[PDB]
């Protein structure tokens, strides 16, 4: 324990080879027994605790492990279990899984999955009723207490991590039988349950608890933020551990007044995202409260600059004293891959710039020792050379050249306004009124794709297999009589990795898995440098699909903002600069598609709202502006007769931003008074006419009446006819009938003209 302690806010639990996914999925399909699942959990926790102890981390977390989601874990522990999950005599591990994955696997719905702030993790929404009885569920045991005791038996003193009451309630929602319930009003009922838990943790031997209150980086209603004082007045006492109120991902300053007189033992703040909040946040400390300074990024894969991170910490030190500063990860390392050392195919120069969760443990320790005065000179020197090698690999380290060298409006504008383009597109494609199309995906080829990865087939044979599947999908759309076709994207794994693995300025990993939801993990690409496009990324398969039909075939691309958001970004330049470079890369792909005869092109940005900055203000309004501008740069090089499409199904869509794209045609998921939101849409628009989830083939008449309802709002000149989203989750027969009814409905309308 150095004078200045080191701290980790959580550790990824998935395992270095995805052991957690393997044993959990095996348990669901009735392979693994309950004991084997629990033994694997125990073994992961032990390994991870020991890894952190061996690296020298002073404050090591417990309760950060989960078989599914830590928020779900708290719902189970506090008995926030809707009544429908208790009716099948399920063991507690199965109640957890039924809430997480859904009840249908136990019957004779899952809870809502929600983004965790602006990370790429998702949690299971706490759901509350007037009938909810909050109590400590000793049924299974008490997860925090049992896992604290497990670590202690191993000779590892840990700090339990729990999501705090205010955040837990605020992030939850009223169940359907209680739509009047304001979750925050439940605080008096849930606080005694937190108190009992905290008492039990003190009794087990915990000296300090990390109590996460991240909603403090959000714009909080007064009815919510005015409660921090009475919540923590109630929790703090001599019978519970010291409480470290922990925030991350943002700026708490706007909420400072709410937490300026809390009886807690100290705070944690994110000084990676918001280093500038230091002065103000430090000023609220009283009574020997401690400041945990988050300076090792828990959400990115870059070696930390030890000189710069040490200097931020040294400012904290100057402000509250060495005995009251802690060096910490900025957030849980849940959001980074487990271990860089399992990567064997990375360029050696680039691998030297990275640090994954396991390596971050060494980094916080190095920084804590640095400011404490210990000799880590060798590590500082190595680190200073890595940082320099990295800064020298981009066009300029200088922000003056960097700010100036990054979009003239011309680059972001088509050559003519839509009405003029429409005249040329009509003449080129001769589409009728109510033209029909689909969004992209069709029912699925699994084997052969894996065989080609395994080396069992050659590229030529894989190519022949891709081409037969494209052919089958194209011919099926022709038989149905759709007007604008898609190729089914059989060649693509994932709409981001497919691009991230081809673009310049990117690296990709073999094992760089991060948990996204439950047992579903992602392996995000990494932007390491200035981005450009080195080859034709999608042209081959599109040109093949277009060569077998006389109907127009959509090219299909992912837009720049979505590639950026589903990748690990550079931490040395703005997101804006990266999006614009990605925009210019995609512009070359679009221009190539067009040049190869693919003149109808869909460019999809499903991650927009996900990347929305957490507070209303300047960063948010800039984001929307540059987000749109990036899309326009990608799409504005084309001739007037080339038709740009874009599809939108991504939760709470912003029609103002959609309008800023100047896309020729948009499709919008749609199947109460919602049609009015897009009533002023300027170009062409296809409001989805059926729900690709709903379990029923809509009749022709059902299509006809839905088209009639839309025609009360839109002109027929603007209207495209298409489903809500892709069809890969349906069976072929339901897809044939649905789409056949859709086209026949369309034709009826054409005739009535
Ligand atoms: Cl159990
Ligand atoms: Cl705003
Ligand atoms: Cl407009
Ligand atoms: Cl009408
Ligand atoms: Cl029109
Ligand atoms: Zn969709």
């Amino acid at each position: 324990q150095s004078m200045v302690q080191s701290s980790v806010l959580g550790f990824p639990r998935i395992g270095g080879q995805r052991e957690l996914k393997k044993i959990t999925e095996a348990y669901w399909s009735g392979k693994a027994t309950v004991e084997e699942l629990l033994a694997k959990g125990k073994e992961l926790r032990e390994h991870n605790w020991k890894l952190q102890q061996k690296a020298g981390v002073d404050i090591i977390p417990s309760n950060d492990f989960s078989y599914y989601d830590q928020v779900l874990d708290l719902s189970l522990l506090f008995n926030a279990i809707p009544e429908r999950y208790t009716k099948f005599d399920l063991a507690p591990i199965d109640v957890l899984f039924a809430m997480g994955r859904g009840l249908q696997y136990y019957a004779t719905t899952a809870l809502e999955m929600v983004k965790w702030f602006d990370s790429n993790y998702h949690y299971v929404r706490p759901t509350f009723s007037h009938s909810t009885e909050f109590k400590l569920n000793t049924a299974a045991g008490i997860k925090p207490v049992d896992e604290f005791n497990e670590a202690k038996a191993l000779g590892v003193q840990t700090r339990p991590v729990i999501l705090g009451p205010v955040s837990y309630l605020y992030l939850g929602k009223a169940d359907k039988d209680s739509l009047d319930l304001e979750p925050i009003s439940l605080l008096p009922k849930i606080l005694p349950v937190y108190k009992e838990l905290l008492q039990k943790l003190k009794e087990a031997g915990a000296e300090q608890v990390q109590i996460d209150e991240p909603v403090l980086v959000l714009d909080l209603p007064e009815a919510v933020q005015s409660k921090f004082k009475e919540a923590y007045d109630a929790l703090v006492g001599a019978d519970v551990p010291e409480l470290i109120l922990t925030t991350y991902f943002g700026d708490v300053r706007p909420n400072l007044k709410a937490i300026e007189n809390l009886p807690v033992a100290g705070f944690h703040f994110d000084f990676v995202r918001v280093p500038e909040q230091l002065d103000e946040v430090a000023s609220i400390l009283k009574d020997g409260q401690t400041l945990s300074a988050g300076v090792v990024d828990g959400r990115n894969i870059w070696k930390t600059d030890f000189a710069k991170a040490s200097a931020v910490v040294q400012k904290a030190i100057e402000k509250v004293g060495k005995d009251k500063v802690v060096v910490a990860t900025s957030s849980s390392l849940l959001h980074t891959p487990v271990d860089l050392e399992s990567e064997t195919k990375l360029d050696a120069v680039i691998k030297d710039w990275f640090s994954f969760a396991t390596q971050k443990l060494d980094e916080v320790v190095v920084i804590a020792k640095n400011v404490s005065g210990e000799d880590v000179s060798k590590q500082l020197e190595a680190n200073a050379a890595s940082i320099k090698a990295r800064s020298e690999s981009s066009i300029t380290n200088d922000p003056k050249v960097q700010e100036r060298l990054t979009i003239n409006e011309a680059l972001a504008t088509r050559k003519a306004a839509f009405p003029e383009r429409l005249t040329e597109q009509k003449a080129k494609y001769n589409l009728p009124l109510f033209p029909t199309t689909t969004i992209g995906s069709f029912p699925q080829i699994r084997i052969n794709r894996n065989k080609f990865a395994k080396g069992q087939i050659t590229a030529e044979e894989y190519e022949a297999f891709i081409n037969k599947e494209i052919e089958t999908v194209v011919r099926f759309q022709e038989e149905i009589g759709l007007d604008v076709l898609v190729h089914g994207e059989p060649e693509r794994n994932d709409m981001v990795q497919y691009f991230g693995e081809q673009l310049n300025g990117f690296a990709f990993t073999t094992n760089g898995w991060v948990q996204s939801y439950g047992s579903r993990y992602v392996r995000p690409p990494i932007i390491v440098g200035d981005v450009s496009r080195p080859k034709a990324m999608t042209v081959k398969e599109s040109v093949y699909a277009q060569s077998i039909t006389s109907k127009p075939m959509k090219g299909m691309l992912t837009g720049p903002v979505t590639i950026l958001r589903w990748s690990f970004p550079r931490d040395d330049v703005s997101g804006k600069i990266q999006a614009l470079q990605l925009g210019l890369a995609l512009r070359d792909e679009v221009n190539d598609l067009e040049g190869a005869g693919i003149t109808v092109i869909q460019v999809d940005e499903p991650a927009i709202r996900e990347g929305l900055p957490l507070r209303a203000g300047k960063e948010r309004s800039d984001y929307l502006n540059w987000a749109a501008q990036s899309f326009r740069v990608a799409t504005s090089g084309v001739e007037n007769s080339t038709q740009i499409h874009s599809h939108f199904c991504y939760s709470d869509l912003d029609p103002n931003h959609i309008k800023a794209l100047d896309a020729d045609v948009v499709s919008i998921e749609f199947s109460p008074n919602y049609i009015q939101e897009f009533s002023e849409y300027p170009n062409h628009i296809g409001l989805g006419l059926f729900d690709i989830h709903s379990p029923r083939i809509p009749s022709k008449q059902e299509f006809v009446s839905r088209i009639e309802e839309i025609l009360k709002v839109y002109p027929a000149s603007k209207f495209w006819v298409n489903p809500d989203c892709g069809l890969k989750t349906r069976g072929w027969p339901e897809v044939k009938e649905s789409l056949t009814n859709m086209v026949e409905a369309a034709k009826e309308f054409r005739a009535k003209y």
